[PDB]
């Protein structure tokens, strides 16, 4: 029990990316003896039950968070000041989104990686009009939208449903109300329940990328080093582009000197670096916005809402990322695909969901509703790669998240003040 013990409280960022480090050795070492009908008979079934885990947990969570999110931010209970901020932090997600693609498309992360985990490569679907992909996000059967894998209208349906509940909730009658509240607190206890399933399976991760990446390079020496450099290059770019073309211009337009802006947040980007916990920083976010002249009635709102539904570090990722694992399997998106990552990306953000390792979720919903299952072989060893150095992402992510709520919540004191 104790060597079993020692092995939880260890990090688990920490933990995925030794387990990537060396099985991509032990992988090597095995390869050059032969033995990859061993490696692919005995250690790739352990790899494979990792990623059928996953696959489970995504389904069941998009319809909860989304419906509990919905709610918390419906227009039946959103005032001037809500309505505002909460523009603000869609709009710059969709921006985050968008510009990870373009840095993708400056390195091109997984090139020159050619993947036949089977030996077959992947094989992509058809591409259907742009008017029929519009359409289809209504969909005609909830229930056969939940029973199938279709992401986007699931969103879409558990937006509308929570919204409508809230109007329920300030209806005159007591009947009424009651039952409104019934069903919300039945569909938040999902949600809750859901987070400690991703716990324990999050807990298994370093296992499971240690049986992928080992079984990949066992069949096949392909060189990632160099590939895996190109994407954390992408994605630390892209974070400091969006700070200088995104909230330095808009703290200009507003009249707010950006330079005063960076002396007096300093604390809070440097604690988000070392903690990489939007929410670990909330009491340090909540004194700096203080000491800039804040109305405490304003922060004490928006910095709250800010570190759960604001996240434009994570939404770069997302963009990046998608890019990466196509490349890598040789498929090409259509502009009808790049636009469902948008869409998807920025709307899956609502959802509440504060439980470390969910970015991994998130993730996975992105690719599901573009169309590379996590099943197939080539997707999976592709997710695996990125998901090793997600350690080394994630203190730069963590930052830029920070760094918005701030951002915003400077932009309405001074509209609130005019
Ligand atoms: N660590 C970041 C943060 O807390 O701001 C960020 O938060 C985790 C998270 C939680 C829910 C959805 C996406 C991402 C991340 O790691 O991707
Ligand atoms: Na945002
Ligand atoms: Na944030």
């Amino acid at each position: 029990m104790g060597l079993y013990r020692k092995y939880i409280e260890y990090p688990v960022l920490q933990k995925i990316l030794i387990g990537l480090i060396l099985g991509a050795i032990v992988g090597l070492i095995l390869g050059h003896y032969g033995y990859a009908h061993a490696v692919h008979t005995y250690v790739k079934p352990f790899g494979d039950l990792f990623v059928r885990l996953l696959k489970m947990l995504v389904m069941p969570i998009v319809f909860a968070s989304l419906v509990v999110g919905a709610a918390s931010i419906s227009p039946a209970r959103l005032g001037r000041v809500g309505v505002k901020i909460v523009v603000y932090y869609l709009l710059t997600s969709a921006f985050a989104v968008t510009l990870g693609i373009i840095m993708a498309r400056l390195f091109n992360p997984g090139a020159g990686i050619h993947l036949a985990v089977g030996g077959q490569q992947f094989q992509p679907h058809q591409a259907p009009p742009l008017v029929h992909i519009l359409l289809d996000i209504v969909p005609t059967n909830p229930f056969g939208a939940l029973a199938n894998g279709q992401v986007l209208p699931t969103i879409f349906f558990a937006i509308i449903l929570g919204i409508a509940i809230t109007y329920l909730m300030n209806s005159e009658n007591e009947k009424v109300r009651k039952s409104a509240e019934t069903l919300l607190d039945a569909i938040n206890g999902l949600a809750e329940a859901m987070y400690k399933i991703v716990n324990g399976v999050m807990q298994y991760a370093p296992i499971g990328v240690f049986a992928l990446i080992a079984h990949v390079m066992a069949h096949q020496g392909v060189h990632v080093v160099g590939e895996l450099a190109k994407v954390t290059a992408a994605v630390y770019v892209g974070l400091t582009l969006q700070i200088l073309l995104v909230y330095f211009v808009l703290l200009k337009i507003y009249g707010i000197d950006p330079i005063s802006f960076i002396k007096h947040a300093k604390d809070a980007m440097l604690t988000a670096f070392v903690t990489s916990s939007s929410s670990g920083t909330l009491p340090v976010t909540m004194r700096v916005a203080k000491e800039m002249g804040i109305s405490e009635g304003i922060y004490s709102f928006t910095l709250p809402l800010g570190a759960t539904i604001n996240m434009d570090g994570t939404a770069l990722y997302q963009g990046v990322a998608t890019f990466f694992i196509a490349n890598a399997l040789g498929s090409h998106l259509t502009v009808g695909q790049q636009l469902t990552i948008v869409l998807t990306a920025v709307l899956a953000s609502i959802g509440t969901a504060g439980v470390p390792g969910a970015g991994a979720i998130m993730l996975a919903m992105v690719l599901h509703s573009v169309g590379l299952p996590l099943t197939d072989p080539n997707v999976a060893a592709a997710y695996a790669c990125i998901l090793g150095i997600d350690a080394i992402l994630d203190r730069g992510r963590t930052m830029v998240n920070v760094t918005g709520d701030l951002t915003g919540t400077a932009i309405v004191a001074k509209t609130e003040g005019t």
